[PDB]
C-alpha cells in the first residue's frame, strides 16, 4: 500500500467513510473513519491518522462534498483516531471524545480532543451527536472505544474494536480485554440489529457478519 493516500466515498445519502494510509510499527495499513452531513455543516468521526493525513482530508472535503467540518469525534485514544486533531482544532473544528480517551490520549502524548463527551461512562450507555448515536459497547480494542450509528441510514461504524472479515487471527491487543470483547459485541448487535452497513477501523466494510466474525476471530485467541 501507499503511504499517505486520504480519500473518502459515499455510503448513503448523506454519509461518506474516509480511507487513510499509515506507516505503523514499520508497514503501510489502511485506516477508516466517518463523515456524517449535519445541516449545512459536516461532523467528523476520527482524524485520518496524522496530521498530514488530517490535513489532506480537510482538502479532500472539500474536493468532494464541499461543507464545512465543524466537529470531530474520536472513537478511542490511539495515534489514528486522535493524531489530526491539532489540526482540526487549528482548522475551527471542535473536536470531541469520552473522557477517559482524553485521559488515556494524554498518557500516551497522543493529541487530545478539546471536549468531553458526557453520557457514555458505562456498558450500553447511547447518546445523540448531532446526526449520529454514540454508543459505548464496553471494553473490547481498548477499554475506552466507541461505535457510532447513523440512524438516518443504517449503518454501524464499529471502529477498531470491529475486525474485517479477511482477518483471520487477532491484531494489536496491548491495550484490549479479551474477557470482555465479546460481550460488548453482544451489546452492539444487540442495540443495532437492523444495521446494513459495518465499517471496521481498519479494512473492508461488510454487513452485520463483521460482529460475529469479530468474536470468531478474538475468542480464538484466546
Ligand atoms: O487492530 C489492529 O490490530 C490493527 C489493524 C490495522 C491497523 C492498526 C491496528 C492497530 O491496532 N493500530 C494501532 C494504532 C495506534 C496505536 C496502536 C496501539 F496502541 F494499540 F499499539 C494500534 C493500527
Ligand atoms: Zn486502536
Ligand atoms: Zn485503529
Amino acid at each position: 500500500i501507499p503511504v499517505g493516500e486520504v480519500r473518502l466515498y459515499q455510503i448513503a445519502d448523506g454519509v461518506w467513510s474516509h480511507i487513510a494510509t499509515q506507516s505503523f510499527d514499520g508497514a503501510v495499513y489502511p485506516s477508516n473513519g466517518l463523515i456524517v452531513r449535519d445541516g449545512d455543516e459536516l461532523l467528523l468521526i476520527d482524524t485520518a491518522w496524522g496530521a498530514k493525513n488530517t490535513a489532506a482530508l480537510l482538502a479532500e472535503i472539500e474536493k468532494q462534498i464541499g461543507l464545512p467540518v465543524t466537529r470531530a469525534v474520536s472513537t478511542h485514544f490511539h495515534d489514528d483516531r486522535v493524531g489530526g486533531v491539532d489540526v482540526l482544532r487549528a482548522a475551527g473544528v471542535a473536536t470531541y471524545a469520552s473522557p477517559s480517551t482524553r485521559r488515556l490520549a494524554e498518557v500516551e502524548g497522543n493529541e487530545i480532543p478539546t471536549h468531553s463527551l458526557e453520557g457514555l461512562s458505562s456498558s450500553g450507555d447511547a447518546v445523540r451527536f448531532g446526526p449520529v448515536e454514540l454508543f459505548y459497547p464496553g471494553a473490547a480494542h481498548s477499554t475506552d472505544n466507541l461505535v457510532v450509528y447513523v440512524p438516518s441510514a443504517s449503518v454501524l461504524y464499529g471502529g477498531c474494536a470491529i475486525y474485517e472479515l479477511s482477518r483471520t487471527s487477532a491484531g494489536n491487543v496491548a491495550d484490549a480485554d479479551l474477557a470482555e470483547w465479546p460481550t460488548s459485541i453482544e451489546r452492539i448487535q444487540q442495540h443495532y440489529p437492523e444495521a446494513q452497513f459495518v465499517i471496521p477501523g481498519h479494512g473492508l466494510p461488510g454487513g452485520l457478519d463483521l460482529l460475529k466474525h469479530t468474536t470468531n476471530v478474538v475468542k480464538a485467541h484466546t
